[PDB]
């Protein structure tokens, strides 16, 4: 199947993408904030929202990720290698989550309309020159 | 934070963990079977219910954890190392979404009640030493909400 | 082009690939009930169905691919490899054919929606571990005035 | 069983081998013009009609002949008896699938009584010898609802 | 991102790609084409049509693209392998200009159904074996009470 | 034929030179942004404006000048030279489609007045030797969609 995490929120992997790589929080950062601004909702038995649906399963997923790439790390063919193993999630699967956490976190906070007109502002704001790009980065508020 | 995937659905870890690993298809079999009940559903722009939206992250973290496993498969020298991320993929992290996902596709079709009072009793049945339990497993359908002479009555 | 075969019956390659490989009878025993049930229409000078129309050019293809197969075990091979292509053929190409035939078969003889929920329901029950797994499979089966009495 | 395709289209093999082996469009030409023009009704959902239907499966039959021929050439290590498998597929199937490619796209594209007509008119001028024959072969020249 | 040239103007790279290679005039007949029946229109500061700005880009491109491959073909040392680079030219982004620039020039002189229709007439023709093929290509182009 | 691919939408190639080189996004930022903000006009079977048809073909032109360059370089027999003729078509045309990309996406997105106004006030500004040169560059942003005569009329 070809699902795209963002197309039931009305957005797509490919406008994500617009976002420079740089432009994220860690996912360690991105997780911090989920918990102190959602924990009680997120750990209810409630649904809340979809969003809150989805970031709990991206958040419980990491830990999956995070604990496979530990066995791989510490019971290892190499020593030093370990390196390789990181630089994989640094490179790969972490920028992906970095992307996921962030559209759900900031949609909770500001609203999908907010935060896609923000992406894109950004976005552009970013791939102009300094020649001529103002000094203010674009403002995401509710 | 300390989040339960079946908290928000009426349900436990600890109770999908009362079914016994080999009750589960493999989680190749079950997402095979994802796609041939509710493909159209989980990829379309609606979220059409939590159950779906949580089933669209579990499948697309079974990628991400394959192609992790994968890279590091592939770039091992060893073919017995190679079987080692296999083996742990098959002990550790594959149960865990063998339950998940059999929850979340047998919920979309029976309903939370229908799966969880399921789950109880083929857990039961299992337990049951083979002597003292009927030979047929108990069947896994949604009974009817009311007799046939509820029925007939308020016609 | 992008065709698939069972689009246009309401159905997909993907779909009829959720029965197991095991599931379909052989080609040889399709071929003798599309004889058995179905001889007279199929040769017939009239379209009956699309899924007459269908089934005739699957049939005429396995021919195809067979006399093929043969004609090359035959004229050329030593008498060992003599069946040697006519493997190839079922093992590679006999999978989709026995889908194929089946499919229309079976449409024919108990309607597309009773084939295509009978499908559903045995993929899913083949992949219940036998645990779980009742012991019988899914069925596939197909089904006067008042005056009179009074 | 003895089907022939073209028996519930109003036609026969014995007809279409009237016309010569050399009147045939090549296959990849036949395959180029079905796309041109047949592409989107092809991979439609819709029947369309008895022509589509067996266009479809004569398009994907033909991929599975030269996926099967292709292995064929592979693995016979003589590449004497290559040659062989290619010439044979080229005089008895090729021309079969060039014969029922031509059928359904020219029915469908010029219409069916149209084309058995035109196919009659150039079996007999393309065998009458050129003492006689006029130099211009015969002219072919030109919803849809099928009965039985 | 997936443009194809031709959906704005009602057609698609794939039908394009039904007429044969020679078909199509050389890429230096298509722009003395363009400039002695449009030469002024092009120059213009007006849009004139979607076709007028289409032509315009594509004149200009190919200017770019024969500046990169003079450059490319002159700087070789080997014979075979400038004849490397014509013979990929020819096939791939020159065959491309030629079918665009053709497409543009054609609609605005002939008009664009006219245009299609002819290109699968013409497509269908070629593809006829001459045996069969008439030796002249499609062509591409009142009541008394009236006088009382 | 002299074509100036600017004159039908108002401006000349001297007056897109009036902007310095190092003031255009590059074109891998161009064509992402063309994507991000058009990609559905830019594919769909309507004209939707001149604008939209020019830079589809820009956008083309560019592909076909990288598909070439690139299969070229697959040729040279230095490995170290694969790029060679990607970085002669960057050094001799790359400004040339960055004005040509640039112009047409913000002319889509401000307007074409708009655009130009921008382009002269930015191209004396950092004419101005910095002695003299305010900090912030102009503005670019689209005209309100209502006047405030008009906002108070219908108070
Ligand atoms: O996306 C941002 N941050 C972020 C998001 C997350 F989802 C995280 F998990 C996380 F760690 C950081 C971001 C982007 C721009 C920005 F300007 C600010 S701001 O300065 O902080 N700010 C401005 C005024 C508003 O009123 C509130 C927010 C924050
Ligand atoms: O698909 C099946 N068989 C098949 C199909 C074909 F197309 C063939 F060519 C061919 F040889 C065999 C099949 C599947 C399940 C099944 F239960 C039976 S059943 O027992 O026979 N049966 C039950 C009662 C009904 O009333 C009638 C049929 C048959
Ligand atoms: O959980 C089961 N299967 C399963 C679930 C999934 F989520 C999968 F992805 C997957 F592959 C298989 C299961 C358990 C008991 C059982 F009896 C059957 S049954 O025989 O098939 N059956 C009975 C009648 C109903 O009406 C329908 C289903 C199926
Ligand atoms: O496409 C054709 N030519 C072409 C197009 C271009 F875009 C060019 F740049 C260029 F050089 C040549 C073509 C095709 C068929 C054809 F029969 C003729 S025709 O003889 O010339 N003719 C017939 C009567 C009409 O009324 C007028 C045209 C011309
Ligand atoms: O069968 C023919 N062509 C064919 C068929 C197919 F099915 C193909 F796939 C394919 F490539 C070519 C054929 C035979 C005779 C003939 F004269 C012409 S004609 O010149 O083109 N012509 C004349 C005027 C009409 O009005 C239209 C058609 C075409
Ligand atoms: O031309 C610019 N950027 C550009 C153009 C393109 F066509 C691209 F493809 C691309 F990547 C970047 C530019 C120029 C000046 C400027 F101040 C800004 S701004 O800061 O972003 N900004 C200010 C407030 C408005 O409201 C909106 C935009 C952007
Ligand atoms: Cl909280
Ligand atoms: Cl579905
Ligand atoms: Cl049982
Ligand atoms: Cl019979
Ligand atoms: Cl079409």
């Amino acid at each position: 199947m070809d699902i795209d995490p963002y197309k039931e929120f009305g957005a797509t992997v490919e406008l994500l993408s617009f976002l420079p790589s740089d432009f994220f929080p860690s996912v360690r950062d991105l997780l911090d904030t989920a918990a102190a601004l959602y924990r009680d909702a997120l750990e209810s038995p409630e649904h809340c929202s979809p969003h809150h649906t989805a970031l709990r399963q991206a958040i419980l997923c990491w830990g999956d990720l995070m604990t496979l790439a530990t066995w791989v790390g510490t019971n290892l063919e190499d020593p030093a290698s370990r390196d390789l193993v990181v630089s994989y999630v640094n490179t790969n699967v972490g920028l992906k989550f970095r992307q996921l956490l962030w559209f759900h976190i900031s949609c909770l906070t500001f609203g999908r309309e907010t935060v896609l007109e923000y992406l894109v502002s950004f976005g552009v704001w970013i791939r102009t020159p300094p020649a001529a790009r103002p000094p203010n980065a674009p403002i995401l508020s509710t």
